[PDB]
DNA sequence: ATGTGACGCT
DNA sequence: AGCGTCAA
């Protein structure tokens, strides 16, 4: 029996992260229907983050502020810092590197997103079981939800959870330390603990998902939001997946999952457990078949990586519709500004992490082209110089102008510089 | 006309 | 090397 209960993986996401960061800075926005805005010019600005009070009005990410004011009239709005013509997210990066430092103190983290990190707690948990030859109280888990529980023979929201917790806390075997359920339970305490520190030392709230692998830890987190954690066990999986849409799983949100639906003619994840391993390999490849077969039975061996630091530093600028760049001088100018921000971020990164980028990546967009990026060329980053970068960034794309006149440009919907291929310093 | 970053594939 | 997929 290849348990599928080898590791203990947690996943922590900050609840309406960007909003909180503003709410902490501006006290007047806390416990208020509010949102983070970007570029007031076009339609009051596009929304990139929504407080959960404003999520009651139906305000969502990717929506113009003017339109959201029609749903939530008294929607308080914070604005994003702007840098040389573009939005600047230095505040949330600096606010993110805060939380990572804290999660690091407990265990090794994989920076999935800016407000997310994965934690492999196998080592840490076992090193607690020896120091705790004794039961586990419910008071050590005041925000933990046991998925699937309760059931059988407690009316409102926190009325339950308690029962599901109690029903669970009885069933577990504190005697058997190899008991995977016991491990997750202990991890949840450890997760509860680090969460409390995050809120104490930053003032920020977050949800967490605890399970045996990364993908389940992900889904578990999003189950009970906000400021709650959810424990998904091996036993919760079959009953859970049977009603759980496939689109609601990492990687399966894309067109892969779309085909998987219409190819096999299904809806939920539990319906994959029928098909053999070789069948799913026959449709989606040896890699996907092996993965889907394991994952539909709640198994995934994609490991948590010691990667608290990114591998690519980049900044983008989009020029939608008639705002496209049709001169060499606009392009020359913007590439500079883009390279200017990239430089100070690089010199920053260097002074903190003691490392340097070596290869400059340039990427563009044209009009009448759907895909996010059309062309993309590497360079060679040797000097953190906002000019040498952009000048070379121009050089590696100077040819792209299809105009007979050199002063113009034929046009760009987007530009994207990216410093990568790092090296130790 | 919403506006980074990681990874797989050829 | 360049492009495609996926998600925050
Ligand atoms: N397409 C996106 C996705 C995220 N973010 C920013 C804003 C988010 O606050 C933060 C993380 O977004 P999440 O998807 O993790 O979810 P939220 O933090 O917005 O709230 P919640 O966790 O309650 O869903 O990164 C963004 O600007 N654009
Ligand atoms: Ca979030």
């Amino acid at each position: 029996m290849a348990t599928g209960q080898d590791r203990v993986v947690a996943l922590v996401d900050m609840d309406c992260f960007f909003v909180q960061v503003e709410q902490r800075q501006n006290p007047h926005l806390r416990n208020k229907p509010c949102a983070v805005v970007q570029y007031k010019s076009w339609k009051g600005g596009g929304i990139i983050a929504v407080s959960y009070e404003a999520r009651a009005f139906g305000v969502t990410r990717s929506m113009w502020a003017d339109d959201a004011k029609k749903l939530c009239p008294d929607l308080l709005l914070a604005q994003v810092r702007e840098s040389r013509g573009k939005a600047n997210l230095t505040k949330y990066r600096e606010a993110s590197v805060e939380v990572m430092e804290i999660m690091s103190r407990f265990a090794v983290i994989e920076r999935a997103s800016i407000d997310e990190a994965y934690v492999d707690l196998t080592s840490a948990v076992q090193e607690r079981l020896q120091k705790l030859g004794q039961p586990i109280s419910a008071d050590l888990l005041p925000s933990t939800y046991i998925e699937g529980l309760p059931q059988g023979p407690t009316v409102q929201k926190e009325g339950m959870r308690k029962q599901g917790l109690f029903q669970w806390l009885d069933s577990l075997q504190i005697d058997n330390l190899t008991s995977p359920d016991l491990q997750l339970t202990v991890g949840a305490v450890i997760v509860e603990e680090m969460r409390a520190a995050i809120e104490r030392e930053t003032g920020f709230q977050c949800s967490a998902g605890i399970s045996h692998n990364k993908v389940l830890a992900k889904l578990a987190c999003g189950l009970n939001k906000p400021n709650r954690q959810t424990l998904v066990s091996h036993g919760s999986v079959p009953q859970l997946f049977s009603q759980m849409p496939i689109r609601k799983i990492r990687s399966l949100g894309g067109k892969l999952g779309a085909s998987v639906i219409e190819i096999l003619g299904i809806e939920y994840m539990g319906e994959l457990t029928q098909f053999t391993e070789s069948q799913l390999q026959s449709h989606f490849g040896e890699k996907n078949g092996s993965w889907l077969y394991a994952m539909c039975r709640g198994i995934e061996h994609d490991p948590v990586k010691p990667r608290q630091l990114p591998k690519t530093i980049g900044c983008s600028k989009n020029f939608p519709g008639k705002t496209a760049l049709a001169t060499r001088e606009q392009v020359q100018w913007w590439l500079l500004q883009l390279a200017q921000e990239l430089e100070e971020r690089l010199t920053k990164d260097r002074n903190d992490n003691d490392r340097v980028a070596t290869q400059l990546v340039v990427s563009i967009r044209v009009q009448g082209d759907k895909r996010l990026s059309s062309l993309r060329r590497c360079c060679a980053l040797t000097r953190y110089d906002a000019h040498k970068m952009s000048h070379d960034a121009f050089t590696v794309i100077k040819n792209c102008n299809t105009s007979g006149i050199q002063t113009e440009w034929s046009p760009l919907t987007m530009l994207f510089l990216c410093a990568t291929k790092f090296s130790a310093s």
